[PDB]
């Protein structure tokens, strides 16, 4: 919640996620 921006938005389920993750947090999609 602090200087952690960079979240990526999905393109299949339409859901944002943290850049520290490996996949989506809604559809479980493989991060690019
Ligand atoms: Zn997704």
């Amino acid at each position: 919640g602090h200087m952690v921006i960079g979240t990526w938005d999905c393109d299949t389920c339409l859901v944002q996620n943290k850049p520290e993750a490996i996949k989506c947090v809604a559809c479980e999609t493989p991060k690019p």
